[PDB]
């Protein structure tokens, strides 16, 4: 019976947009979206997923089932993206690809598999991470520490602290990076953070698990799993949990995979079963358009060169927006550093405003950002950069 | 660490898959199956289908993500079809649905959110049902009794053992019932029986589950949705997953919908949030894709038309099969009475074939059926009718 059950909490960003779509005033900003807009302030579909539909469209005969670790040149693609093309770990065939609903089917999967095949208890996040992995870590049983991240002071990672809270981690316990594009701060190590953290990782016996959501927005494709390759040059196990969603703009169709790597293959097709055990009382297998639209345009070499001009396009956008923001901040006229805005990669970092003033800029100027001051530099475009950089000067 | 994983066993129908394609016999019939095929061997696409993606082709300007619970259009049509056009529980808004990645992904879902919000511990399960019920209940934390359903003589709805096991059932226990086309023996109660056991269920304070996978393949649409009209119009509170796989030829893109009934809408809104955190904290946010396919079809005249005639033309194809089969057995000769076959609905039934027959099946005659003597109906073509009528008479 169900009449005292008691109502879920407000989340941060679901309850900021239908506040947002409720301001009668259309001067306002949503800067808390998390998804690309383009110069439009729209989320297009890409053109190379419109032709992969066409083309699919064109050419399936069945939809019947894929099987539970879903289109198997999914699979191989995203490893070759992960990976690298050439990598040992995919030609000694130590990995294994699921193709999940979405980065965040993945980490429950992952979750879950590990909660009740391993010994893994407590899973290290950042502080701050996004906050949903929490809920998925813990849906699963899994218990979630964090780890020191943010310099909220000088704006940048803080090293120090981070592999300072690093060391209550124990052996066997899970700590999940975000690969490029850190959620919230758009922070991410940097090469040699990455290899120390590598060198620490296998040293304390940590099980990483790397969140790749954002493959390509920071610098581009092949540099931004560098970190992810530090990392599996050097481990035995890892799991990453990948997106194409934002990367493809495929939000909706929930494309995304579970890599495993293990010592070998006898041990990484032995992990997958139970991967694939859980997938099985979980949704059974997995959808297959987004992912049969990932996989078309990946695999043909004339869609694959639009697909990374799409997304190096949107990459330079956000990184105008970035530097278009701290500019205009700089000469709307106040005093700040905004300065670390373009050292921070992806679409989103903290702008250092307080929850008494994003409320501020909510209220009196309608510019909705989430209460860590999590700004997305993506909601931004040249024509609402300066109401938006007049308000935050008002209340800085 | 992984090295000491355990494998995961064979799941039933899965293996022999494989086991079918290496039989370099094509003389050879798979009635293992569990997905419909046409008199071709072949599992289409539908045309409604093919006509909806065209549309969606040319009408998508984003793949956004949707709603936690999906696409509302779809939302409504999945209560139409499943409560009747005009029931009570639609205006007075007791029902909420969330789309989900198939009819597991809704048993998931259901499992977990039960699992996280309520008193409940034990679901009850037929025996037989369908096997991935039991390992979905089970990774949600319930456990899994089950109540006595077929004469496995009679070839019939024990019923008596039936309601003589349920009374071990206590109350705020869920029993899941199969609302049509029961999953594996094809045998379903008949509308006295639903009604008894609505009563029934009120009286000891069941909480029903409906698995509602075949919905239009016994003998039509609101026919089969007689069962669980007859439940929802007694409960105050009941939960139905159904699943647009079979039925819209979906399979693939995983196209299902979990739907809360409660006393009141307010009830009903307050245990849905916290559904809605339970599919947060697993995949997020359903695929668009079959369900926005779906949602266009059946919000279109023209093509629900062509849909609901292609779904019917799917349902007179398996009744034929029932009758050939048994028409081809009662004339390749051998005593039986597969008369129960015809009583039966769906694309499953026992044919009450031994391990020791099924198996001198599949070595002898490369027929492949479920060790459980379950064999699909539409893996058989009229074409194939003879061998395999041929192969049982056989090995009877
Ligand atoms: C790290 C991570 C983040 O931060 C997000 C979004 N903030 C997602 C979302 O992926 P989706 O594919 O939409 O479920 C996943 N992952 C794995
Ligand atoms: C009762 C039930 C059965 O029996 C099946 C298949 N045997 C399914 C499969 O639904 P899907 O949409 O493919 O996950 C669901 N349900 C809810």
């Amino acid at each position: 019976m169900f009449e005292n059950i008691t109502a879920a909490p407000a989340d941060p960003i679901l309850g900021l947009a239908d506040l947002f779509r409720a301001d009668e005033r259309p001067g306002k900003i949503n800067l808390g979206i998390g998804v690309y807009k383009d110069e439009t302030g729209k989320t297009p579909v890409l053109t190379s997923v419109k032709k992969a539909e066409q083309y699919l469209l064109e050419n399936e005969t069945t939809k019947n089932y894929l099987g539970i670790d879903g289109i198997p040149e999914f699979g191989r693609c995203t490893q070759e993206l992960l990976f690298g093309k050439g990598s040992a770990l995919i030609n000694d065939k130590r990995a294994r690809t699921a193709q999940t609903p979405g980065g965040t089917g993945a980490l429950r999967v992952a979750a879950d598999f590990l909660a009740k095949n391993t010994s893994v208890k407590r899973v290290w996040v950042s502080n701050p991470s996004w906050p949903n992995h929490k809920s998925v870590f813990n849906s699963a049983g899994l218990e979630v520490r964090e780890y020191a991240y943010y310099d909220a002071e000088n704006h940048t990672l803080d090293f120090d602290a981070l592999i300072n809270s690093l060391n209550e981690a124990q052996a066997g316990d899970v700590v999940l990076f975000h690969g490029c594009c850190h959620n919230p701060t758009g922070i991410d190590p940097t090469l040699e953070q990455w290899q120390t953290l590598a060198q620490l990782s296998v040293e304390k016996g940590w099980l990483p698990l790397f969140a790749f959501a954002y493959q390509g927005f920071a610098r581009g494709l092949e540099e931004d799993a560098e970190g992810l390759r530090a990392f599996a040059a050097m481990h035995k196990e890892l799991i990453v949990a990948s997106s194409y969603s934002k990367n493809f703009g495929l939000y909706n169709e929930r494309v995304g995979a579970c890599t495993l790597v293990a010592a070998d293959s006898e041990t990484v097709d032995r992990a997958f079963s139970q991967m694939k055990a859980a997938i099985r009382a979980n949704y059974s297998n997995p959808p297959a358009h987004g992912a049969s639209v990932v996989a078309t345009i990946l695999s043909n070499d004339a869609l694959r060169a639009i697909w990374e001009q799409e997304l190096t396009d949107m990459r330079q956008r956000i990184q105008r927006m970035r530097q278009l923001f701290v500019n205009t901040l700089q000469e709307k006229g106040a005093n700040r550093d905004f300065s670390f805005i373009i050292k921070q990669n992806g679409m989103f970092s903290f702008s250092g405003l307080t929850k008494e003033q994003v409320l501020r800029l909510r209220e009196e100027f309608g510019v909705y950002a989430v209460a860590s001051g999590r700004v997305n530099v993506a909601g931004m475009t040249p024509d609402n950069m300066a109401p938006l950089c007049e308000a935050i000067v008002a209340v800085l």
